[PDB]
């Protein structure tokens, strides 16, 4: 499911990931231990996007891009990760392009097939009361079970 009519242009810019849910227990875990990360989208030379997230270790902001290519239909992608021999597709389910996103990824291809995740992304760093109860909704109907879902704090 993708967002109908999706507007990549407004999708633009700088976002917070602010809660995901996961399969995949060290992932919840390693991404609750770093917190709330910035992440700044713009276009790739693709048509795609470019997706740029910085996190703090010790002295420092590390910064790491991923490329999301183009799929077929607007607004979803797809991400190949040489690291692990895969590939995953992501899709923007649902946003309003000024407050939230919700995201949808699972693999495609290679090891990580298995892998499923939804990530929360909002404008501010303090998401609304009503924005977490949205996410929480959207990983219920995921499938996601209440102990694998995880919001960043600031």
């Amino acid at each position: 499911s993708v967002q109908p009519n999706f507007q990549q242009d407004k999708f633009l810019g700088r976002w917070f990931s602010a809660g995901l849910a996961s399969n995949s227990s060290w992932l919840r875990e390693k991404k609750a231990a770093l917190s709330m990360c910035k992440s700044v989208v713009a276009p790739a030379t693709d048509g795609g996007l470019n997706l740029t997230s910085t996190f703090l270790r010790k002295n420092q902001c590390e910064t790491r891009t991923m490329l999301l290519q183009p799929a077929g239909s607007l607004g979803s992608y797809s991400y190949r990760s040489p690291h692990w021999g895969s590939t995953y597709s992501v899709s923007v389910v649902e946003t309003d392009y000024d407050q939230y996103a919700l995201l949808y990824s699972q693999g495609s291809k290679g090891p990580g097939e298995d892998f499923r995740m939804a990530t929360l992304y909002s404008r501010t760093q303090t998401p609304r009361a009503e924005l977490k109860e949205k996410f929480t909704a959207f990983c219920k109907a995921q499938g996601f079970t209440e102990d694998t879902i995880v919001f960043l704090p600031q």
